[PDB]
């Protein structure tokens, strides 16, 4: 991608804009993102520890004797969320639902007053990966993403860069891991199903081959 090439993807879910951008601009939280390669080559995805889904629907309730849910959300929402909204009703089964539900995220988080960008970026991957990620290399290319939310109707703004990192795809693959943030880190090619693979392959694959 070049200085100024804009791309915009669609999913059932979302649309994002990806447009190559020169600096980042820090005002109250900009939201910085890692699109982190292993030693080993691997390009890596976080799944989140809350859908955006069901954070979005524990936000919409307002009374103790009353919950409510859209059934086109369950869908999107993963087995112990899906467990916890049915969990006194119980009825015989529900529709619906994807049992490869996963929601696929870059790492990264919100910019600290006066916090270098670099400095943001070993600090939320640290915080994300239980202290297992570092950075080896910071890539030089800035992308400004630009999602709307298709289901919310609300507009997210972030900025992306490329982390190469210490660790390997396996040195991230064997422990489980704790996070409030994150439930999985993963490889993003093991991924190729998933509704938002199109659009992450393409941020990285633009990130390094630019
Ligand atoms: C709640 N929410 C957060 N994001 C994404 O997650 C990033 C950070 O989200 P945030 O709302 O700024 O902080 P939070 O993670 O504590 O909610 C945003 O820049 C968006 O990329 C979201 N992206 C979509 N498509 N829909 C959502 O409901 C949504
Ligand atoms: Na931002
Ligand atoms: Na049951
Ligand atoms: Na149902
Ligand atoms: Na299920
Ligand atoms: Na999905
Ligand atoms: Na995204
Ligand atoms: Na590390
Ligand atoms: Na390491
Ligand atoms: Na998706």
């Amino acid at each position: 991608i070049t200085m100024d090439e804009e791309v915009i993807f669609e999913t059932p879910r979302e649309l994002i804009s990806i447009k190559r951008i020169k600096d980042i601009p820090r005002s109250k939280d900009t939201h910085v993102f890692a699109a982190c390669i292993t030693s080993d080559g691997y390009p890596l995805i976080g799944a989140r520890r809350t859908s955006f889904a069901f954070q979005a629907i524990l936000s919409q309730q307002n009374s103790d004797s009353i919950f409510r849910v859209s059934t086109k959300l369950l869908r999107f929402m993963y087995y112990n969320e899906l467990r916890e909204i049915f969990r006194r009703l119980r009825k015989g089964s529900i529709n619906n639902i994807d049992p490869h539900f996963e929601e696929l995220i870059l790492l990264g988080g919100k910019l600290d007053k006066k916090e270098s960008i670099k400095d943001c970026l070993r600090r939320e991957l640290k915080e994300e990966s239980d202290e297992r990620i570092t950075v080896k290399e910071f890539g030089n290319v800035i992308l400004k993403l630009t999602t709307r939310d298709k289901l919310f109707n609300k507009v997210y703004i972030g900025y992306c860069m490329a982390c190469f990192i210490n660790q390997s795809l396996e040195d991230l693959s064997h422990t489980s891991i704790y996070n409030v943030e994150i439930r999985k880190i993963k490889s993003l090619n093991d991924c190729i199903n998933d509704d938002k693979y199109e659009y992450l392959s393409y941020i990285y694959n633009m990130l390094v081959n630019s």
